[PDB]
């Protein structure tokens, strides 16, 4: 035959083999004491060797056996093993997290912080990338979800809404803006712009637009060199404002109560995954840091934007 | 939830087989055909598994399965309880009795001399119609014999990069760290990888991998990433390298099995990285693919196992602290 | 002997070019083809120099050339020798004046903020007539565009290893080391490779180029040596990075001309590795190999060297030590 | 013009800068006055560039000479450097050294050791491997010099003789040759021989011969291990005598006065190589490091064979 011998056939074995009598060793298997004999047969006829010699009283292991013995015991181990390390409605085990480069150095602290105190047993990996790599990742396994601007577009996604956060307008020093908190989206078109692709939203009730000697910048450093420099004005997510916009060189502005300028962050995720509570409860914790990181641009003195409803 | 763990499940090997099989092969029609079963039969015993244990372990996709986080934690567990189940059957063809005949054995420099005693002795004692050949050669040699059929296996250090041959693992093999008498780290059992800037190695190329959890000296990319400081440009041979150290011109890295007969003569000392540190080689046995007599290799594999385990024993037995790992 | 060194000899640049083509070569056909001269005029110069030195700098057989010895160790002088004077000359056509009209220069993100300004500056007042646009994007992004005439030029890490491209090598940069105000590493100057193993280090794809005389960490086969031991998997922003390093969840490598813009604001601490450690990369320009405005390009990379340099200098200027190398 | 400046147009450049004046900057590079402007003029003119301005009582530096002026001196000291470094009958510099596997341990502490004290300029470089390897690396010039069994037989190569060395019997301790010194050729039969391609030599008056489970080893290592066992007897250069044959398991036997048994060993280099003398300069060094070696052996109290001539 090309027999294989299963681990119902070994645990008869090996349990057998250590009590040393079929009755001790069926009702430690809680199984019948013809079936465990059936399990011994069907081993040693598979195998072709006597593992078991059988007399009245007591029972022997064989030489063949007790060779083979501490080989079974093994198999056993590994497959009990595997089952206890398959051991409930929490935030445990790994937790791989994709994060855009405009979001993570604003809110990783405080997410890793909360992490470390609170979710003791979760064991969160970072990756920062951009969006397309993200959803590229998150599309072949390599993370569990990403933290992005929504919407994604991303086929076969689903979506868990964080937070919306705003913009504040950045100049330079003595740009004539410095210091306004009632510009207009008209005003757009007396600065230059230099803006990155981190899903800045922009809109009034008539106009949407939600739809330099630089062409373009991944990095918020290389725009802030370009505004320091005089060369442009920019917008910045206010949970960048204590790293960003507390330098010499640069002032702020704002937009009108009537204006919308922020971006709406999002965790984003496989459909096919089972993990949806996981990621609800993670979406607290983010939450929470983007809310630390709102309190911390606050209590630089800074006048944040101001919305209506 | 009240679809979690189900407490009186026991996986079985059939289902812990599926499991692996869809985790290499990330398709279910690859699996089920490498398995010889139906593609339904191999869903059913997946599920089975999945609802035994209450965990997602694969998500299905049209084009695509990807392995959970949750799975990929379990995939090593779920494979040593089948590498112990095959290990199990591969003992038990002792009655078997396969390994007759000539058998024509390559082994590498640094390995023979320690081990060859052993297993001829075994051999001859309880393989008696076994007519063994042993070529003890460098690697290059011994891999051109192995392709061209004047030897049967390669006793050799893995990967063997080498086309059209299978491997069967043996084991691991630590090494010691060989010093003079006078070396500041004589007698150190806790090296990290740093000291390799003051123990002026001189190594062979002898299978060594050399690694901790934050760099990496082994991946051998085709370029050497450790660089020798001494008057010795390249050794190939472990007696050069050993009278070396005696003089007091370098250190140097030795198989565990080469203590009893390398390292106890007087001159040298002993030293060994901590815990965290790996240093070891992985022996294997290499065949040519095509071959018909892998099952009388994979019984030969048992013998050279044992021998090395002797020579393990006889290492220990000399007094000398051994390589302790995590 | 009696054919030793000639006193009064000394050697052209076009004996030395002689030396260095049949030395790179290694047939006199090829290198007399690459000089555009006869085989015997090229023969006749190389015997001139060896003559003038008394020194055998080339062995020559039928099939075969060798460098000898001593020709090996005179190799890299004679080749700065002939880089400095094509320096010269470069140079001397800043009179011939062609940087005019749109140039699309790709920059590597960590790099172009720190550079930015400066460059724009000369260009603004020195190049009155150069239109430059730049796109400040990740690596791959860059050769990408640099592939499809998207941009013109991408200044980057060497070696590119792309496909079709011409590199114009501009400068090493060197790295400084920074940690969290708290960690034990702080202010030190004198670290050695080993102090990775308690530093934490959060890298970034960044060109970073590491290695001392023993151990080489650089050499990237398509395989990162150096593991990190942290929550962050992988980092692509220096700004994520560096918050990270505040908060003493790691220590990060920062190329020195961003010292002035990252590493003076508060809760952060400098090292650096001591003279014998390696911790730099090497930037270039990179075009394709078809482009007719090679030329236009050097002058560029002239422009690129002096904005460099004013970075150093502003890094200099802050008072934080930098790397010192031998 | 495709204009290429040289050196001693550069050199005119760089002294008239210096010195400030054309008879002090002439006499300094000792050629005339007018070759010196010829130089000068030929440079400008090359470059189109004028780098000099001419006075009846001083010379002044453009400021596009000020520019170039640093570049020019650069070329210059990494000329003057070329020269300097390759700057007679001595052993000085780099030598890179090939050595058998059957040699290279019982010599290459004292070479090394003579190397160190007496010849502090050397810069040895050994590389130990087999034979073919050695040639191989030798043809393609990455060694200068091979020591090896002579005849090499390799096309191309010369050879220098070092000297002749003699092989011991090695047996287990129990085999009936033990101890024996008068042993003739045929006693050769008698044992079951374990060679290494070693470049021995055996014959006598008569017999010519110069031309177990193990079918083969390249280590002396494995073949020790198998006379130890019982399992062989082997030949030993006599150099290995201290670090091999002094160990337990083992006995020594020797060859009568009339049977040869040694091998001649040798430095091998390409005919092409101009090193001849630095070579048997180096030669010396290894005839006295086996001669440290053979006296190492004698003084194990070992007995050691005996020679007829
Ligand atoms: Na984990
Ligand atoms: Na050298
Ligand atoms: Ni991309
Ligand atoms: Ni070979």
């Amino acid at each position: 035959k090309e027999y294989r011998p299963t681990l119902a056939q070994l645990r008869t074995f090996v349990t057998i083999a250590e009590c040393k009598h079929f009755g001790t060793a069926a009702t430690k298997l809680s199984i019948s004491q013809p079936s465990l004999s059936q399990a011994l047969v069907a081993l040693e006829t598979g195998l072709g060797v006597q593992l078991i010699e059988r007399s009245t009283r007591k029972v022997i292991v064989t030489p063949a056996g007790e060779k083979l013995l501490p080989f079974a015991k093994s198999t056993l181990d590994a497959a009990e093993s595997f089952l206890s390390h398959a051991k409930n409605g929490s935030l445990t085990g790994p937790l791989t997290v994709g994060i855009i480069p405009t979001a993570a150095p604003y809110i990783l602290p405080s997410m890793l912080s909360i992490v470390d105190e609170e979710y003791p047993d979760l064991e969160p990996h970072i990756v920062e990338d951009q969006t397309k790599h993200l959803l590229a990742l998150l599309r072949d396994g390599a993370i569990d979800v990403a933290m992005m601007a929504l919407p994604s577009e991303a086929p076969g996604m689903k979506e868990i809404p964080l937070y919306d956060e705003d913009f504040i307008v950045v100049t330079a020093s003595d740009h004539p803006f410095a210091g306004r908190q009632d510009l207009e989206l008209s005003a757009l078109e007396d600065l230059d712009l230099l803006l990155l692709d981190d899903g800045h939203c922009l809109h009034d009730q008539i106009v949407d637009l939600c739809r330099t000697a630089v062409t373009r910048a991944s990095s918020l450093t290389t725009v802030m060199q370009l505004v320091v420099a005089g060369l442009g004005s920019t917008l910045v997510p206010i949970s960048a404002i204590p790293w960003e916009c507390t330098r010499p060189g640069l002032a702020t502005a704002n937009f009108n109560s009537d204006v919308t300028a922020n971006r709406r962050i999002g965790l984003v995720y496989r459909s096919s995954s089972s993990r949806a509570e996981e990621f609800e409860q993670f979406a607290l914790i983010l939450q929470r840091a983007f809310q630390e990181a709102v309190a911390l641009a606050a209590s630089t003195g800074i006048t944040l934007k101001q919305n209506v409803a």
